């Protein structure tokens, strides 16, 4: 099981950052016309954002509460991806409870979807670390064989309701295990005809483009239109600190390299909308504007969508969704759970929202101009 | 070996099963029925005041200049301050020396502002040893002691020159031993004689806490220094749990039941309050029940310099507004004031998030509708 696509992923794992960049810079360079139009859109979005000035990140405690609070934005053009927030299960009983929480959430979301299907209707997202009691500490062999039956059962339930089921991306050293899991699922005949299988790839990772080449080819040969959520990445501080402890990082160390990687990978995804459903997860108005223009004038629901986190993205995406704005859909990621189960997620939201490098921090920073906010990362 | 019995007891507690550590803590933490009743009354009053009257709020200022200016208001009210030039986990040798210079310049600025108020009434500084050595948590204790001790001694000399407090913050449990050896060497150094501003944090969620306290009290006696001892419950609980599991340990260095840390804290406070001749106990807590318990445990005789409470800026001022001052409890409180930009502060803010957001934290429970004042004033000695 060492195809040329899989070898390319494994070969990029800790490739020197300096060598990772030129392909990304070239794949991320857009025409002057697209850059100019994206700068104009980005400026307009940012001017709207600056115009109108952890509970905010939790949609509700139960899926029933989250579903009721979602109708308002759903009729404005938003969709949802619900996550029964759990992660880093340390016990078998914890992994079982999270599973039964995901299982019952799928039933509630599936019934609420009511045949809207994978693009117009809500979906679910899961973290594999919630479903295996020693996900980060167990060898991939034993982790695959105990986790695959559980994810399959969830994917079959999502298939039964025709909703999306997305596998979230966590630490860099679990990418390979989750990727072999996605391949087995996309080749499993019990899930045939269902295009709701989803997968996150993190653009701060040096493997991201090769992971996308692998997934694009996997979608094309398997006949599954894989939903690929492109995120920049939530675990940067932790990847750096694990790398320094265990000296080539699996992630970029300059934020701008992640930004270039994201755009490069978005171009690759946008060229493959026949076989994958790109889901561009970002709160960065510049990133959004670039993807919006990179995608061209042709759009239909199901071609691609944007995504955001609940409590972070609605002010930006209220300038995007709907016929009076940009008429592009956005799926809101909806964490569901108690405050205790979501602490680790809120920590990551603190790291994301509080970093001087984050768009969402800079947009409130009176030292940061709009010209700086609309800068094209490749140019910089 | 010097202090062999006390040192062996620390090592012995490191590995002690949690259930074995608890009975002695419970025995020291049990107070009289008249005291428990007074403590419950005081804690009720403190909590009803809090619930009844009321993340950049944790940072006092970006410079020690703005931090020192912002201190006059609550100092006139009777608070004092301990500044930290927010820095930790030096990832480079240049980073350590930079932190050192910022600490050095901060002591000069804090010392000038103190203007001779002394180590109790005037401001002090707190430092994290991980800011002053590159790869502090990774390099050996040979090169740590040999390069950190000269750096902290210089800082301690400057603080002595200005007669201000200099407190060594407590970090991960695996750094406790080297920090304790450092404290001992400084307290025995004649160059620092006559200055009682040397301070040291001990974390009550650690199994070693009462025995570290025995060692420090004993060090205070044989050195002639009146060591300032900041008793905290501990800021790294989630990290310690995760490190112990990843290091493969079968038993943790910290307690795993929050109420065990609460009993540990009260038991350690009792030990400290019986040694105020040779240590200056500094009770860092935002838990009104903990505070009430210590308040009545200390007795009715009080003078500034006997002990103090401490709190973190942005967390403790509402509670200690009900403490400081003749009209309230008439006990002092030193506000810990982090100084810095966004870098290094985010790591502090994460620890504040894990503290302010945990279902077991007092500051979370005080804002939780499902938690009654009854549960909040409950004595952990009795429930354990
Ligand atoms: C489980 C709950 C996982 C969810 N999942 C997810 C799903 C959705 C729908 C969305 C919107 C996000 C996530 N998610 C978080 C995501 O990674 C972050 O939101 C994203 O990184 C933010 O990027 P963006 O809005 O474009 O902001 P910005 O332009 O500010 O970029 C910040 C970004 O840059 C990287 N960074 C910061 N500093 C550096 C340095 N020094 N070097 C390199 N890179 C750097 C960081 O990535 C930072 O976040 C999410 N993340 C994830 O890893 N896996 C998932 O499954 C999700
Ligand atoms: C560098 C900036 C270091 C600062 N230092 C310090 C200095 C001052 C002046 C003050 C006030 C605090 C600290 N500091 C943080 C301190 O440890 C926490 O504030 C403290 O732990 C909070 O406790 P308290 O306010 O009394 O709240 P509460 O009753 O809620 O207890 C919370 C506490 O309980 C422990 N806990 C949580 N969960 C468990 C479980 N399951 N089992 C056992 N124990 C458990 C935790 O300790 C939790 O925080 C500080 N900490 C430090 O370790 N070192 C330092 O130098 C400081």
């Amino acid at each position: 099981p060492q195809s040329t696509l899989r070898r390319a992923i494994t070969a990029a794992y800790r490739r020197p950052e300096t060598e990772c960049l030129p392909p990304l810079v070239e794949a991320a360079t857009q025409s002057k016309e697209i850059r100019d139009a994206a700068a104009s859109t980005a400026r307009k979005l940012i001017e709207a954002l600056r115009g109108k000035h952890g509970e905010q990140f939790v949609t509700g405690e139960t899926i029933r509460e989250a579903l009721k609070r979602s109708k308002e934005l759903e009729e404005k053009g938003f969709s949802y991806s619900y996550d029964m927030l759990g992660e880093a299960a340390t016990t078998a009983a914890d992994a079982e409870r999270y599973y039964r929480d995901y299982e019952s959430a799928i039933h509630a979301i599936g019934k609420a979807s009511a045949g809207r299907g994978i693009y117009e209707g809500p979906g679910i997202s899961i973290k594999l670390s919630a479903l295996h009691p020693r996900y980060s500490r167990a060898q991939a062999a034993r982790v695959m064989g105990e986790l695959l039956p559980r994810v399959k059962a969830l994917a079959l339930l999502a298939k039964n309701y025709d909703i999306g089921l997305n596998i979230d991306a966590e630490e860099a050293d679990r990418l390979e295990l989750s990727l072999d899991l996605l391949e087995v699922l996309c080749l499993d005949g019990d899930l045939s005809g269902w295009n709701g299988m989803g997968f996150v790839v993190q653009a701060y990772g040096k493997r991201c483009p090769f992971v996308l080449d692998f997934i694009i080819d996997l979608a094309r040969r398997s006949g599954r239109r894989i939903m690929v959520r492109l995120v920049k990445g939530a675990y940067w501080d932790a990847e750096i600190k694990r790398a320094q402890l265990d000296a080539d990082f699996p992630v970029f160390t300059r934020k701008i390299h992640t930004d270039v990687s994201y755009i490069a990978c978005a171009a690759k995804l946008l060229a493959a909308t026949d076989v994958v459903f790109p889901q561009f997860a970002t709160h960065n108005a510049q990133t959004l504007a670039a993807i919006y223009h990179m995608a061209g004038k042709d759009f239909h629901v199901g071609k691609y969508e944007f995504q955001c986190l609940h409590g972070m993205g609605e002010p930006l995406y209220e300038e995007v969704v709907g016929r009076g704005k940009l008429d592009r859909p956005c799926r809101i990621y909806a964490p569901v759970g108690t405050h205790e189960t979501l602490l680790a997620y809120l920590v990551r939201r603190l790291l994301e929202n509080g970093a001087n490098s984050s768009f969402v921090h800079r947009i409130n920073d009176p030292k940061v101009s709009i010209d700086e906010l609309i800068a094209d990362p490749v140019e910089v």
